[PDB]
RNA sequence: AAAAAA
């Protein structure tokens, strides 16, 4: 009977958990006790829940309802030293956590939290070394925070429904993964012989590596 | 083939 508010974090098949008020903790919910349709909720969506410990009488808010810090003016560089906990449920701590460096890139200057609300894009997985671009808070947390990766270019070598494969070797001379929901803009259709532009990212759990933000760049 | 996590 406990009321709080928080915003979502993680969308399973018929679960999510919500990132609590504070950012410091998530919260189960079965979308049986969603009031409303969970297809249209989305990652960061602001809520209302109450404990039941899983949360119940989850309710979607207004957009902007929750108060925030305000947002400090200027952009940094900083690197990931531990991702949010959505990508490793094992951890310890649920927020994520941001560094900036000295110039030797070996003394921590300042440290920076962050967790769902602090992503400019909610489904990048963000890992540890990873080069992020961000804005700091009244509170100290990350804000506005945007991954800095390297992009590549390669061509298209295979389409298998939903997923396909390009041109661009990763390890074993494996050739690279990209999953359709990835493919940037309006294109209707990739091809064979089709030439992208993406980023590589490798997921340090399982070791496996796909191709992401795949803009087609050919006529 | 389920409600605690490709």
């Amino acid at each position: 009977g406990q009321v709080y508010r928080g915003f979502i974090a993680v969308m399973k098949e018929n679960f999510g958990f919500i990132e609590t008020l504070s950012h410091d903790e998530e919260v189960f919910f079965h979308f049986s006790n969603y009031m409303g349709n969970p297809n249209w909720l989305e990652l960061g969506q602001e809520v209302e829940y109450t404990l039941a410990l899983p949360a119940e009488n989850v309710r979607m808010l207004p957009k902007n309802s929750i108060p925030q810090p305000a947002v400090l003016e200027t952009t940094h560089n900083g690197v990931v030293a531990r991702p949010l906990r959505c990508i490793n449920p094992d951890q310890q701590e649920y927020a994520g956590l941001i560094e900036i460096l000295d110039e030797l890139r070996t003394t921590v200057i300042s440290q920076h939290e962050f967790g769902i609300t602090s992503l400019v894009n909610k489904r990048d997985l963000l890992q540890k070394g990873d080069l992020v671009s961000f804005r700091i808070d009244e509170s100290g947390r990350a804000a506005c925070v945007n991954a800095v990766r390297q992009k590549k270019r390669a061509t298209v070598d295979s389409i298998k429904g939903q997923f396909g494969f390009l041109n661009f070797e990763v390890e074993d001379g494996k050739k690279l993964f990209f999953h359709m929901s990835e493919v940037q803009g309006n294109t209707v259709a990739l091809h064979p012989g089709d030439t992208v532009e993406f980023s590589v990212v490798t997921n340090q759990r399982n070791g496996k590596s796909s191709a992401c933000n795949v803009l087609k760049i050919n006529d």
